[PDB]
């Protein structure tokens, strides 16, 4: 599966990791040239395992649902941790079975619940490769409040980077220094579902969205995406959540 080593990591090798990750997610069709994620999968095949090594070489393995790129849990040494979610729970039936013990975090994994558990919105959580290296370290040794914050960083530096090229780029700019995410980045992260959907709906509407998706650009300006010619569709978005999951 996909490995990433923070020791010696530079924008080039991170880009290689994000590409491996995108390439590990299965799809049969493409919609306007963007890989479409499957409606569902059955078995251990529904999950991808990422090996993340922090600067010092200590590792966690993270489980990602390959149909929506959600993190469902992770393994840290002999302990597995999963979110307080039916899906997450179901996932524990296929990975990290050889874990000595299994812990279930008090909270579910949506960005909103994790933000509460962490005690802060992600508009204030610095992300980047250094932050990812810290996140990894934080999850090795249990603390659930710390973990909520580290997961928000991990999700943004992996799942969200995979889904959007602009975000993978933001993280590359923060390869040797963390910075909180731009509003644009937040807007994007929040618009994945809608965008994935509106892009799929335009196949029978001449490339025009039933409903326009509102974002903020790389400077605080609210803009509307009405059709697939926009750069967010042509250049930015790299994966589509199958509408059979929206
Ligand atoms: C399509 O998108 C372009 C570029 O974003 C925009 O300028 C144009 O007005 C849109 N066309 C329609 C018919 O919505």
């Amino acid at each position: 599966d996909v490995s990433f080593r923070l020791s010696g990591a530079d924008p080039s090798s991170y880009g290689m990791f994000i590409k491996d990750l995108r390439n590990a997610l299965p799809h049969t069709e493409k919609v306007y040239n963007i890989p479409l994620l499957l409606p569902s999968v059955s078995g251990a095949g529904r999950y991808l395992l990422m090996h993340l090594f922090n600067y010092d070489g200590n590792t966690i393995t993270v489980a990602v649902d390959v149909t929506n790129v959600y993190i469902m849990g992770y393994l840290a040494l002999t302990t597995s941790y999963f979110f307080n979610e039916p899906a997450a729970d179901l996932a524990s039936q296929y990975v990290f079975r050889s874990a000595r013990r299994k812990i279930t975090l008090p909270y579910s994994g949506n960005y909103e619940r994790l933000q509460i558990a962490a005690g802060k919105p992600r508009e204030k959580i610095p992300i980047g490769l250094p932050a990812l290296d810290t996140a990894i370290s934080t999850l090795l040794h249990y603390d659930s409040t710390a973990a909520a914050g580290a997961l928000l960083v991990l999700i943004q530096t992996t799942a969200e980077a995979a889904r959007f090229k602009y975000i993978e780029q933001q993280i590359q700019e923060r390869a040797y220094r963390d910075e909180v995410p731009s509003s644009a980045t937040i807007s994007l992260e929040n618009s994945w579902s809608g965008l994935s959907k509106q892009i799929q709906l335009a196949q029978g509407n001449n490339g025009v969205f039933r409903t326009p998706t509102v974002l903020v650009d790389s400077k605080g300006n609210r803009v509307q995406i009405t059709n697939v010619t926009s750069n967010v569709v042509t250049s930015n978005i790299q994966l589509l959540l199958n509408t059979k999951n929206i």
